[PDB]
């Protein structure tokens, strides 16, 4: 029988890649989304043309909140719900945006950045590993964390912090046989409405190419680091950056 | 005149330390506290005993919510109501406990506003009022120096300690051009609790290869009282692990 | 026409599991080897029944001297020798013995084996690979997940990893415009000494945390023959920790 | 009876700030020096004039050979020999140019790069330790040691390796009552042999000042970690670099 696979923030970009690549390997997925409804719902059709009743889709904000624990539980228990089983866990749902420190609230900032980026994951860890044989928990980090942009202070807590999980997290259920492991992007993907000029920019910037990822290139990672060919990598963060974290000032 | 430090969970054991030392070298300082009221007010009266005017406590949960950001900017208000200016930022304060992925009383969401908010998003909101209210300007962040060995069970809180490395990292880049230096100390194990069973305390002690002992308030403090100090002038986001090798250990 | 690539100290165990595999996946390999003249010939033997003219070996040592670039040269011009081309070089190949710093070999036998082997000819293995230049080019690094927390008395072991590290980085940057990845695959504990004590093996099998054993030298070569592999065409300067955990685990 | 303390590569620069600030605080000083005799026994001089038989210089190339042990040995020993003890060893002496991976040869490099920063210190590490309170070693190591300059890939195999000293020897001289830290600087005291597109270049990365280190910073932090204040701290290395490590490219 197929293995199945929760995919946070899996309508659009780097997430979408990873779902479909994941599809594509013989997996039935939960693509979760927040606001990007059409395009999850036409991912889950274009999948479900491939392979009846293969996917899923369930709508979940990230937020931090009184209510996160039991929206988390509720993606778990979705993939249960559609498949009869959760084999792996993809967080790749994230916020991003700077919160200076000299019209959403700063608890409002906190909530989004640090809910998305840790939180949420943690929680969905829980419920993932409450509800259970190559089972694992990729968590999708940031190739920069040591060299942050200026002024993302609560992005980069947050990321760190998902570095935190991923350690804690493969530690504490590793005698469960569930592995957990990071994905780390350098530029990937760049905006579709940002200039080429800004773009070049950042691409001049990567040693290899000089261009950004793909995110198939990112997802070929995922894909790694959920098969066999990974059965003894647990808490393992692999750098999918072009050598850009090396570049210095 | 002196300069004046806020030290966060500054009633008893290594912030209580911390402020202390800071009072020693000049400062007058904010003791704040959360449940420990007595341990506080006597450490103020003790430091005032000393010099009059130049210790007041100041009262705050720390744990995340909505009105987190409300009471950091009252702790960086108390300091600039009692002494006039703020100079040094010590973020202390630190909830621990177990929060195992795997099935006290308390709510997931409790431990994660309690873990989450001590650890990171006080620090945080502080690091901002601090800076906004704004010599020798710094913040010192007490972080974990087995933030990359995590204890068993310790998700949340390891969460909360690399969270605060971030901001250690964050701040120090975008507070440099406003002349603050942010930095860290890890200690690895230290001031064991007198009430620890004695086997237990052995089994800690035993760990760590400089002397097989748990470092002293006192010498966590020291950490501090450099990197506040004139010949830490050109050190930011620099963490110093005040540890005796513990992280250097291998399993 | 196939792709080549040189294993360094191949004839055994895990850099033996790497040639394989690269074989498997259809490369063509140059066994290198030091003292294990017989192994490597019966892997070369082996790897040319499964396909004729597929594998060579070749003999050096890789101990420091002033002839280890020549050496190390000549390593990378048996590739073309014996294949046209050279795609990939994995640096496994490591000394590994304790040289405590408090009391055969004299210590600067000790510097030249393990500050050779594990650091010095990598570096210049990876300065003919890139000189004597479709094309996926890379070279892979045997690093050591444990870097951080070293085995007592093996400073200069540690210290060629740490080096080595240092070379994977410095390499991926330099390289990166001739289209040359370099990354690492840093083993915890694999493959123990079949006859190393019942009770030492036991010992170093319960500290990991994934299943309480060894990495097998397949599937240390996995993590090589995806870092090799065009699902890994925007991976430079990563390590890749094979460890089962191990590394996370405190004292 | 004051202390007395050994500093490699003592006569100009860092290192001289170094043995001035120890002799400052009370210390007697070898001054290690290979080519800056004139340097080495002027600052000899300057200190003695403080007091009395304080200083004395020792000549060495720490360049790697079959010679360097005893080298080693023998810089160690000018220490019990003038002052009767060495309670400090400061590792600063390093060579420091572009070995390009595709003048010297090679292995003339390897020796040179890999001798001064790396295996001198391990050979004077096990020197001062036979010989052996609040006795310690401070490595001189480099705070962009993770963001390499290009080219420079022995330098910098030279300073990971250090790194790898530092924390080896930590953690096996720790019984011995024996500390070993690291200062890592990021830019200081730039040449007046650097023309000034290249130093502004340098001094407009740095967020704290926009300016280098004065080597005076530089030797604070030795000065912190020899001191009484740093009695539990041992195998940390303190980065003194305005915060240059943490600017992304
Ligand atoms: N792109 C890069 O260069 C880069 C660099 C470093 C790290 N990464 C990491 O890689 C991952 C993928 O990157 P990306 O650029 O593809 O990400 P992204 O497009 O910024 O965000 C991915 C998705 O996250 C979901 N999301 C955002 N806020 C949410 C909330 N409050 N609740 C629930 N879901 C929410 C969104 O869903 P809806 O659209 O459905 O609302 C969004 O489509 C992220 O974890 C990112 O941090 C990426
Ligand atoms: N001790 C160690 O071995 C060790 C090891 C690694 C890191 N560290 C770090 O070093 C710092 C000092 O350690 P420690 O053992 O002295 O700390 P601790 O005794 O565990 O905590 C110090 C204080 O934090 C305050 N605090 C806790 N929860 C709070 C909340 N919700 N709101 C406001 N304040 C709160 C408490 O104040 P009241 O008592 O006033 O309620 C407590 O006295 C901590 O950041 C710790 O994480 C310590
Ligand atoms: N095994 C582990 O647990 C582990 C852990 C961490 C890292 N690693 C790394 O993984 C790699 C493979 O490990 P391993 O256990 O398979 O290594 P190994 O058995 O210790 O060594 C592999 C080969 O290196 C060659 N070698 C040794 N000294 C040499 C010299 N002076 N000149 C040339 N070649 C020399 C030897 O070749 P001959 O037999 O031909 O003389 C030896 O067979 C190493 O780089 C190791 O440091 C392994
Ligand atoms: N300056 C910086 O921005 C910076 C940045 C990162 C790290 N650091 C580190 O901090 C330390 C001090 O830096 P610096 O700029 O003062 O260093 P430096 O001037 O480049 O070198 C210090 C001394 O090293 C000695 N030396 C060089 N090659 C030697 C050899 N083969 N044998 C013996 N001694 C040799 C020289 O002594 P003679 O003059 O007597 O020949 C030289 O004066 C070094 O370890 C350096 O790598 C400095
Ligand atoms: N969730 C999330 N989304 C991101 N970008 C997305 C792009 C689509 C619109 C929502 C924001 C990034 C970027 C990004 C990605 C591209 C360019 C610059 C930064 C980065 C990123 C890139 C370089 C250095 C540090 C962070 N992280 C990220 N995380
Ligand atoms: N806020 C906070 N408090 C701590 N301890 C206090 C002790 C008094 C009651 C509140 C909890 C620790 C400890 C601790 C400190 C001593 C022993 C073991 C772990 C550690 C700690 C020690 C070794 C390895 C990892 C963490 N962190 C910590 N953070
Ligand atoms: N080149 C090389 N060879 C190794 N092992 C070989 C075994 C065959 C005879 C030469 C030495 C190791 C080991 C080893 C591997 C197994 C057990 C303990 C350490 C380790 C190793 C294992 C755990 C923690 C730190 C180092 N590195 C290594 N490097
Ligand atoms: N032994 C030594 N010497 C150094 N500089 C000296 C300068 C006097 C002539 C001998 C070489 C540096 C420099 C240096 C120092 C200043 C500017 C740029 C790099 C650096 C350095 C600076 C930035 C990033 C990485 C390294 N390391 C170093 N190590």
């Amino acid at each position: 029988e197929a293995p199945a696979a929760v995919v946070t923030g899996a309508a659009k970009r780097i997430g979408r890649a990873i779902a479909v690549k994941l599809h594509q390997t013989g997996y039935r997925v939960v693509i979760h989304y927040h606001n990007s409804a059409e395009a999850a719902v036409s991912l889950a059709d274009e999948l479900n043309k491939e392979r009846s009743n293969t996917a899923v889709v369930c709508q979940a904000d990230l937020t931090n909140s009184n209510v996160l624990p039991a929206s988390c539980e509720e993606i778990i228990n979705s993939c249960f719900r559609a498949f009869g089983r959760c084999d792996v866990l993809v967080n790749n749902a994230s916020a991003f945006y700077p919160t200076p420190l000299v019209g959403k609230t700063v608890e409002t900032q906190v909530a989004e950045l640090i809910g998305t980026n840790a939180i949420a994951p943690f929680l969905l860890t829980m419920s993932f590993a409450q509800r259970q044989s190559n089972l694992s928990i990729v968590n999708l980090c940031d190739a920069m964390v040591d060299q942050p942009c200026m002024a993302f202070s609560l992005y980069n807590m947050g990321k760190h912090a998902l570095v935190g999980l991923t350690q804690s997290a493969a530690l504490e259920l590793a005698p469960y046989g569930i592995r957990v492991n990071g994905v780390a992007p350098g530029v990937s993907l760049l905006p579709v409405a940002m200039g080429e000029e800004e773009k070049d920019k950042w691409r001049r910037k990567v040693p290899l190419g000089r261009r950004e990822a793909s995110a198939e290139q990112i997802a070929d990672a995922v894909i790694f680091l959920v098969s066999g060919s990974a059965q003894y990598i647990t808490g393992s963060i692999i750098k999918v950056d072009g050598g850009l974290s090396l570049v210095h000032a």
